[PDB]
C-alpha cells in the first residue's frame, strides 16, 4: 500500500508507549554525542510544540551525560526576526526546558542586508515568500555558527507529520545534524509533551512556521489545506478519505527531493 | 576492499570515454529538468575548474533543450566577498561558458552584518574559519534566492575528489538540487574541460575554496595534506602507497555525515 509504504519509510508506529519513547529518544541523543565526541547541542527555540519537545529531550540528555561523569551542555537560542509576536510562549518554553544556556540572535539585520543587496544587484524586490525562505536559512547559519564556535551538534525538529508533506525549508530548518523526533506524528508528539509535564499552552498551540511579513503566524493547516489530525490518521494507518490519501500521496512524491541527498544521474528515486 | 567500496559508493569509473561522459551528463541535466518542469538552472561561477566545467555543461543542456522546442535558461552568477583576488579568471570562465545571463551578488554586507550581530549577541568574535563557513552558506542563500525568484534549480559542483575528503561546507556549497559532476576525479574533470576546449589557465591554476580572510586563496592541498594526484590514483583504483590509503580512509569515515541526510535513531550508518 502507498500508505503502508510511507508509514514504513517514515518510521511511524500506530501506537507508542510515551514513557519508553522518551527513554529511547534521550538515549539516542546520548549515544550519538558520545560516538562523535561532540560537546553538546544547540537548538533554536520557537515557543512551538516541536522545538519545546526536542529542547527538553536535549536537556535531559546532557544532564544524564554529566551524571555519568561526562561533559556536555545544551544551548537553547531564540532567533526572532525583530519582534516575535508569540515571544511569551518562547519564554514559557524556556522556563519549562531549563536549558544550561539561553542565547539570543536576532536575524533581522542579516536578512535586511541580504534583501537590500538583492534589489540593488538585480533591481527586483524579494517576494514575501522568498524572503521567508531567506529567514529560515539565516537561522540555519546562526545555529551552525554557534555550533561551530562551541563544538556542538545542531538538532533538527523534523518529525513524521512535517516529513510527509515536505513542510520545511530545504537547507533551512531542514538543515541539521541529528533528528530526535523522527517517526512521531503530531498527536504522538503532544502525548510526549503531556507525559513530560508541559504546560497545556505549549501543546494545544496552533502550529505555525511564521515566516511571512505580510501574513504573520499563519497556521500550517491553512497553507496545507488538510488538518494535522487527518495527517496523523493517515500516517498511523487509520483509514481516511480517498481525497485525503491522494493529496497526501501526491505532495510526498513531489517533495522527495527534500528527503534525499542532492540528485545525480546514478540515482533512480527521481525517475 | 576499502578502496574498492569507496570507488563504488562514489560512482567512479577507473576508465572513461570523455565524449560519452559529456553526452551523459548533459542528458541527465535535460532529463531532470523535464521531469520536474523547472525552467533552468542557476550556478555560482568561481573562476576555478569545477564551476567552469559544470557551467559549460549547463549552458549546453539549455541550448539543446531550446533546440527541441523547449524553454529553459541558465543564469551564471559571480559571488565575490568584496574584491575577489582572481576575478580575472572568473571573467575568463564566463567568456568560455557563454551563459544566457550573467549576474553578480556581492555577499560581503550580509556576512558583515552577520558577524557584527554575532559579536553583539555573544561578546565573541567569529573565528576566521567559522566566518569562512558563513561565506559559503551565504552563497547558498544567494543562489536559492535567485532560483526562487526565477523558477530555476541550483546546480552543485561536487565531484568524487571533493566527496572522498568531505571537502565542502555542509549546507554551504554542499547545498544544491542536482550534481552533474558526480563520479569524476579531478584529472577526469580536466580531461572534460580539455575536450570542450577550455582555456588552460582554468585547469592549470591551484584549486582553492578561498574562504579565509587571514589566508586568502589558500590551496586545498595545503589544508588537506595530500595532493589531488594521490587522491585521483586512489579513486581510480591504482595501487597507491599505504600512507595515502590510510589518510584517505580515515578522512572518509569521519565525514560520512556530510554524505547522508541528518541522522535518526533508525539509521545504522553512524553506529
Ligand atoms: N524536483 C526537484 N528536485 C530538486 N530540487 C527541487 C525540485 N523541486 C524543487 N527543487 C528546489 O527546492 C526549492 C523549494 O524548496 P523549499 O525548501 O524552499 O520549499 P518551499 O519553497 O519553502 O515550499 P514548497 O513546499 O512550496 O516548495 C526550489 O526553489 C528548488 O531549488
Ligand atoms: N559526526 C557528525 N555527525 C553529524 N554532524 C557532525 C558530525 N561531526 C561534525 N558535525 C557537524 O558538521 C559541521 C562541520 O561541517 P562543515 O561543512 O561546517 O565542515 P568544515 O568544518 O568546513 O570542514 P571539516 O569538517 O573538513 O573540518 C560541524 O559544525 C557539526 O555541526
Ligand atoms: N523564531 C524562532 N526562534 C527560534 N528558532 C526558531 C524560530 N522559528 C523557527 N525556529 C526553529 O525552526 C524550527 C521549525 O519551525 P516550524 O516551521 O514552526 O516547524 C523550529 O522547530 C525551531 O527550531
Ligand atoms: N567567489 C565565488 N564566486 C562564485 N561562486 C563561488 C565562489 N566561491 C565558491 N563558489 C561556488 O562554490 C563551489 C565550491 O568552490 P570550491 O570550494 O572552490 O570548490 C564552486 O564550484 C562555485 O560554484
Ligand atoms: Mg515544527
Ligand atoms: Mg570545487
Amino acid at each position: 500500500s502507498m500508505q503502508e509504504k510511507i508509514m514504513r519509510e517514515l518510521h511511524v508506529k500506530p501506537s507508542i508507549d510515551p514513557k519508553q519513547e522518551i527513554e529511547d529518544r534521550v538515549n539516542f541523543l546520548k549515544q550519538y554525542v558520545k560516538k562523535t565526541g561532540a560537546k553538546g547541542f544547540v537548538l533554536g527555540i520557537s515557543g512551538g510544540q516541536d522545538s519545546t519537545l526536542a529542547g527538553r529531550l536535549a536537556q535531559l540528555a546532557v544532564e544524564s551525560i554529566r551524571e555519568e561523569g561526562g561533559d556536555a551542555q545544551f544551548i537553547a537560542v531564540r532567533l526572532p526576526h525583530g519582534t516575535q509576536q508569540d515571544e511569551d510562549d518562547a519564554q514559557l518554553a524556556l522556563k519549562f526546558i531549563k536549558p544550561d544556556k539561553s542565547w539570543k540572535f536576532d536575524i533581522k539585520s542579516t536578512v535586511s542586508a541580504f534583501s537590500d543587496q538583492y534589489q540593488q544587484e538585480t533591481g527586483d524586490q524579494l517576494t514575501d515568500f522568498n524572503k521567508g525562505n531567506v529567514k529560515a536559512r539565516t537561522r540555519m547559519i546562526a545555529q551552525y555558527a554557534i555550533g561551530g564556535q562551541e563544538g556542538l551538534l545542531v538538532l533538527g525538529t523534523d518529525h513524521a507529520a512535517e516529513a510527509v508533506t515536505g513542510f520545511f525549508t530545504k537547507y533551512g530548518d531542514g538543515g541539521a545534524d541529528l533528528l530526535p523526533l523522527t517517526g512521531l506524528t503530531k498527536r504522538q508528539g503532544r502525548t510526549l509533551l503531556k507525559e513530560l509535564g508541559a504546560p497545556e499552552r505549549l501543546y494545544l498551540k496552533e502550529p505555525t512556521a511564521d515566516l511571512l511579513d505580510e501574513k504573520p503566524q499563519q497556521s500550517d493547516e491553512t497553507e496545507l489545506g488538510i488538518s494535522y489530525d487527518e495527517i496523523d490518521d493517515y500516517l498511523e494507518g487509520k483509514e481516511v478519505s480517498a481525497k485525503v490519501s491522494e493529496a497526501l500521496e501526491k505532495r510526498y512524491s513531489m517533495t522527495e527531493h527534500k528527503r534525499q541527498v542532492p540528485a545525480s544521474m546514478f540515482d533512480d528515486w527521481w525517475k
